[PDB]
């Protein structure tokens, strides 16, 4: 069943791996925890001694020494109470380095699988869940080892050793009825702890949505502040915590209800015994005073069983808390590389389709019947009414997606067998929407190639017409561009972008509504600079002032999902088609 | 004593206030914990007397009733050390509700905090940091709550006691010399942990950036896939978090160090008097055993020490956190309104500015002299090359930043005076870039006004030109547009927009930016209707695509934080100013 796989993957994170350093000091952790009941037992053994060597009055020399022996003793002991004594202390600290390599191990796990599900699943999640998850998740896993070590094992091992142990004091057939009776009292306590998990989970999958409340109406602060609000983003926040509030109140109480009913019924087991006994007293077939069996024997029952009850609890509270991670650890990617498969070998560089479809959601087809050829050295540009599917031609040839039907090919290869880790190498984008990280211009325009030396960027961003602007800023290249990058401007957020993908110097260049966002002027410049420095040929670039294609070699349209009709500027004008209405609309 | 004002603070929201039901569920809690301790203490003399009694012979029926008393006596103590008692339970499950109320009335108050600081603020913030800063304060109240009744108030009053009984059983001074030597250990425990606290704060601060690698990356997934990582964004991950572990190592051994050298005053001091009491024992004037009446004498001095000791590092980092979260609260608006500042009256909307002066950092100015008017029912249109600072112009008539000099009026009153609060109601704008909540379409449309019903959102719709495409989806009306809403379209993102402007309809209208994503036709569409709605209504239109404004009602150009030439386009064409230029070359 599940069980398995979980226990067995989990079983390399628990226990260090790979590094004997971190292997040893686990042990020598789990047997100072063993020394430390020893010598808590033996310290009275000592006090009796040193109580006889005073009745006698010995000499000073004798007593002395036993003095020190005892001191040193308590001293290493660390009396009881709060064990803040050596032996208990060094535990803690030579346990402070075993924690923080499984603290890393899990945390640097899920993060390194965030960054490679497919794009689908990065555009439907919600912040405030996934940035949850790990949160709880780390802590589950730091729990639960630094829990299993401590309690559990001593225990057993010493339930163990009492039930090996008195087999020989008793018959010998004792020991089964002792073990039968531990199995027993184990399953009687899973059934009636299923009464818990179903209050547990409500909690949980009810606690995420109430922090993507909160994530989601911070992260656009100022949408909230245009329109006026702030009085009803702060009454939704609280009705989301009064639900939360109340789903909890039921799941804390029922661990309460649970302990008390665990408890009385074994004092009322051990209270029939105690009455059996009084039975016997009191000359009603007996005066015998054997209270001193009985009394040693609820102790011993006592401890172990409800010790061992109120455990088990704890422990599967952290599974089932953790039970959420392990699917954003399953979730398996969606486009896949063919396994064997190598580079894809690359020339001058031509792509070409043949008859591609491809549906979002299966409801309608988003594109039917694709077909075109552009020839390397050229330019291909695309125009049309918004939505008609101008983007997703352009983010397919990207590999994000994948095909239905028909076939993509780049340079005469298919681009399905070829590896993906390679495709990313010659392709260069500039999207749509630009983000920047929150960092200064210097250390985010390098991006691309981070080999490239500070005299190469410059002269990178010089060609894109945005180097003369900066260095009329204050403080030079240190300014701070800041969160989502929209503090440096409206528009030269877009001239960094381009600057970006410029330095990378790919093959293929894929602008999309790039030119936009900008002002009339600077774009020619843009333009001419991108040409003679246009790297590799080969420019694909969708845009909506018709200013800015119309020396491009090969135009195309696109009404709904289907090309309708192409060809060159000057002859498709005079055809007298859609493309002409739109240009004389556009006066 | 900044010390004195946070204390109040703590005082508002500890101790519950104005609501007496929650109220007294404290008293009762502490009263409970009061009589656990005396049930613990009352139970060995009831046992005592009731073996004595039952020890000799002849019971009739008190036996019996002794012994049943007896168990429900246990099952009110709980049985010291675990705690799995009828009465320990009951103090824990009424403790639920109390602790709630605090844990409440903090985390709603810094999200409504912040909400109200001004928007530069905002802009300069880091994700990671605000996003964890409030999760750290939330847990440190909840925790410094549960000391200050369960732990610190019973060993105080315990000490006040034993301090003032003896008094009668010794010389009256004695009391006095107690108390200093207590007042003495407790200064100079204070000195020595004062050391550490410099050595917390690195450590704490050391986290935030660490989180601000996380959600930073994690928040913008196209920049870093379009380019190739995975090979940067994990390692440099790492190191974010080696840093933080390390310092983590150099502060919890601290605690040890600190924690264990205190003993070993104490085990010096116990030292001390033991061999004083043996050296007194060895016939020097008696071989009196003193020893067993000193021994508790000292245990008394022991553990009323340590115990208030150890109870004095978790208070010390608790207020650590708090003190790194109060800074958050301290802050104050950019913006605050004029006391005593009467609701702003709007008649017809005219706007007028004279000579405003603004910048941002005092580097450079970047509005000189500005002075236009715009009378009721007109548009006026600014044109002009990027960085201008057209953008800076629209945001400050809104009120989010502050002038420098000079004043704007509305309809012939000042800004200054009014409340912000009313002056955004009237004004409408449409952002130069779209964000959206993650839920449907018809949320995010709808929040104009809440109050509006189901039919009047969809015909208002109608007039943006959203409304035929939208049907043609799956499942209309409740789409889900995903996260910041980069799911739904490149052209639609900024329809959905336009029409919730529409939805509230205001007085006056500030398009900043409509036509830059919306394709050519849509557009003559969108600007028909716009204008259908009032020709009374006044707008200002700041567009990049020069054909849009041809025949708005007066026209300026900004070069550079100053106004170049004024008038309407007919006109100034024929001037053959910089207009023309910027035309010419755009034909
Ligand atoms: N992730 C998605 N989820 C749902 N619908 C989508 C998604 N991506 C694209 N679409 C649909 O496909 C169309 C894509 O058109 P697109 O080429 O982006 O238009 P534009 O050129 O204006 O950006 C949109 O109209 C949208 O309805
Ligand atoms: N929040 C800010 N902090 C510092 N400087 C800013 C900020 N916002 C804008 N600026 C500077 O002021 C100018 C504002 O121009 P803007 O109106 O945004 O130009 P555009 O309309 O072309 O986007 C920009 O050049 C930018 O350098
Ligand atoms: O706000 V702009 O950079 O499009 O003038
Ligand atoms: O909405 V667009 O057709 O400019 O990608
Ligand atoms: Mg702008
Ligand atoms: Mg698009």
């Amino acid at each position: 069943r599940d069980f398995g796989r979980k226990l067995r993957l989990l079983s390399g994170y628990l226990w260090p791996r790979g590094s004997p350093a971190l292997q040893l000091v686990v042990l020598i952790c789990l047997g100072l925890m063993g020394l430390e009941r020893a010598l808590n037992v033996l310290v009275p053994i000592f006090y009796r001694n040193i109580v006889n060597l005073l009745t006698e009055k010995a000499p000073w020399n004798s007593l002395a020494w036993t003095v020190t022996s005892y001191v040193f003793l308590k001293f290493l002991q660390g009396g009881g109470t709060g064990s803040t004594g050596f032996v208990s202390n060094l535990r803690t600290f030579l346990w402070i380095r075993v924690q923080q390599f499984t603290s890393r191990r899990v945390e640097l796990l899920i993060f390194s699988h965030l960054h490679e599900l497919s794009l689908r699943w990065h555009l439907g999640r919600r912040t405030g869940e996934v940035l949850r998850i790990a949160d709880r998740g780390t802590s589950s896993v730091t729990g639960l080892l630094s829990y299993l070590v401590f309690n559990v094992i001593p225990t057993l091992a010493d339930i163990i050793i009492g039930i090996i142990y008195f087999s020989m004091f008793f018959n010998a057939w004792f020991g089964l009825i002792v073990f039968l009776c531990m199995s027993l009292y184990l399953t009687l306590t899973i059934v009636v702890t299923e009464w818990r998990t179903k209050f547990r989970r409500a909690m949980n999958t009810q606690e995420n949505a109430t922090r993507a409340r909160a994530v989601d109406s911070l992260l656009n602060f100022e949408t909230v502040k245009y329109y006026n609000a702030e009085s009803y983003e702060v009454e939704r926040y609280r009705e989301a915590i009064i639900k939360y509030q109340g789903l909890e109140w039921k799941s804390s109480a029922s661990l309460v209800l649970l302990n008390q009913t665990q408890n009385l019924v074994i004092g009322l087991g051990l209270l029939a015994g105690s009455l059996l006994c009084a039975y016997f007293v009191t000359e009603q077939k007996l005066q015998v005073g054997d209270y001193v069996l009985f009394g040693t024997y609820i102790i011993q029952l006592y401890m172990p069983l409800n010790a061992f009850g109120t455990y088990y609890r704890m422990i599967q509270t952290n599974f089932i808390d953790m039970e959420n991670m392990f699917d954003l650890l399953k979730e398996e990617t969606e486009v896949k590389d063919l396994p064997g498969a190598g580079p894809l070998r690359f020339q001058k560089g031509r792509i070409e389709f043949e008859n591609v479809h491809f549906s979002y959601a299966d409801g309608r087809e988003t594109l039917q019947d694709v077909s075109f050829t552009v020839m390397p050295g050229q330019t291909l540009a695309l125009v049309g009414p918004s939505g008609a599917g101008k983007s997703t031609i352009l983010r397919l040839l990207f590999r994000f997606y994948d095909i239905s039907s028909g076939c993509i090919r780049i340079d005469g290869q298919d681009i399905s067998q070829v590896t993906q880790a390679s495709l990313r190498s010659h392709i260069g984008v500039v999207p749509q929407d630009t983000v920047l990280f929150n960092d200064t211009i210097a250390d985010n325009i390098r991006y691309g190639r981070v080999t490239a030396g500070n005299d190469e960027v410059e002269a990178a961003a010089q060609a894109a017409g945005i180097h003369d602007a900066i260095m009329a800023f204050p403080e030079g290249y240190r300014t701070q561009v800041g969160e989502r990058g929209l503090k440096l401007s409206g528009g030269e957020k877009q001239r960094v972008a381009i600057a970006r993908t410029i330095l990378k110097a790919p093959g293929i260049i894929l602008l999309d509504e790039a030119t936009s966002a900008l002002d009339t002027s600077n774009e020619r410049a843009i333009q001419a600079s991108l040409a003679k420095v246009c790297a590799n040929r080969t420019t694909i670039v969708v845009a909506h002032r018709l200013s800015t294609v119309v020396n491009a070699d090969q135009i195309l349209v696109i009404k709904d999902g289907c090309i309708v009709e192409r060809g060159r500027h000057e002859a498709l004008l005079s055809r007298g088609g859609v493309y002409a209405d739109m240009w004389q609309l556009q006066q």
